[PDB]
């Protein structure tokens, strides 16, 4: 059961969990590659790793994709929340020049991730390693928009260290422009198509349905993950937060923050409710009775069906995951699976 305040009960009730069948092989396999790429402290990732919930998170997200494609993605996906917290770390212990190093790294690692593989600094070594494996699925035209989309990923973290570091909260709508590139809406959303074994062509994503659809799905889990994380990150100083800027510039209570952060995510549902029949209809329509239609059809199809996944996905992630647990922490400022 979730708390009041955190519960959705059309998500309970419209959007049933999955999991993809290898989620166990994925779980360990993800561990052991946190423990040998050194991303976590030995006892840290036997204390901490499973309870952290990330390969559950994923397995959730990315069903029907091959085993070693959802591989590659938990790899990535742990390797990003390790980032998220030597990121939050840098900027606590004011570290800007180790920071500003990491992300030139990172723009490189991200452009030629072979060349990586075995640098000096294991978190790029670790990047480097689960960047290269989800280049190895798909023609080159998706790898190169996966690195635009990364690159400006990484400048949007630049942003939020100087936030932080200058005493800055973003205004509201700067934060939601700011939160679509923080959150990585669209590398989630150029994850689908190798989990669906298809690049899809320019003018199949970018149709308005398939566009909208994919939008709302990283909304709705940005705006949940503010949601939840509300505590913990008010707790560490963090200013990126939906409800943070809401409480700093409309002048809201903390209650009311919660209420209308609340609201959003309610109305990010009943939206893609709506457009996600648009979605399909476009996917039958793409079905032209062709080889290459029935291809992309089939594809538009499940990776729709992945975006209404994200949804029950990213719910219950917040919920069982020890990542957002503060209450339990000796220190609410310093989470106990991060590298203080
Ligand atoms: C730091 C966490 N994360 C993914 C690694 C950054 C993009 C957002 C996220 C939080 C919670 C659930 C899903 C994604
Ligand atoms: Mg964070
Ligand atoms: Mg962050
Ligand atoms: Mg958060």
């Amino acid at each position: 059961a979730v708390p009041p305040s955190l519960r959705l009960p059309v998500i309970e009730a419209a959007f049933p969990r999955q999991l993809h069948p290898y989620w166990p092989k994925l779980q360990e396999t993800t561990r052991t590659w946190l423990l040998e790429k050194r991303l976590m402290p030995a006892d840290k990732v036997e204390e901490y790793a499973d309870g952290l919930c990330y390969t559950d998170l994923m397995a959730g997200y990315y069903l029907g994709a091959p085993d070693e494609v959802l591989q590659a993605i938990a790899d990535y996906s742990a390797w990003f929340m390790v980032w998220d917290d030597r990121h939050d770390r840098d900027i606590v212990h004011g570290r800007a020049g180790a920071w500003r190093r990491l992300r030139g790294l990172l723009h490189t690692a991200l452009d030629s991730p072979g060349d990586h593989l075995h640098h000096e600094d294991t978190l790029v070594a670790g990047f480097a390693d689960s960047v290269r494996r989800l280049y190895a699925f798909l023609p080159a035209t998706w790898n190169a928009r996966f690195a635009r989309h990364f690159h400006t990923v990484i400048e949007a973290y630049d942003r939020e260290f100087h936030n932080r570091t200058r005493g800055i909260v973003p205004g509201v709508e700067e934060y939601l422009e700011l939160r679509r590139l923080t959150f990585a809406h669209w590398i989630w959303t150029d994850l689908l198509e190798p989990s669906s074994g298809c690049e899809l062509p320019d003018a199949v994503r970018k149709h308005p349905a398939y566009r909208r659809a994919a939008l709302l799905s990283q909304e709705f889990a940005a705006w949940y993950n503010d949601l939840c994380s509300l505590p913990k990150e008010i707790a560490g100083d963090e200013v990126h937060n939906l409800g943070i800027s809401l409480i700093t510039h409309h002048s809201l209570t903390l209650e009311e923050a919660i209420g209308e952060v609340r609201r959003r995510v309610e109305e990010c549902i009943t939206e893609f409710l709506a457009v996600e029949r648009d979605a399909l209809r476009f996917a039958d329509e793409l079905a032209d009775g062709t080889v290459r239609g029935k291809e992309l059809s089939g594809a538009v199809r499940a990776n729709v069906g992945n975006m209404r996944n994200w949804f029950s996905s990213v719910y219950w992630f917040h919920h069982e995951s020890g990542r957002y647990m503060v209450d339990s922490w000796d220190d609410r400022s310093t989470p106990p699976y991060v590298n203080n």
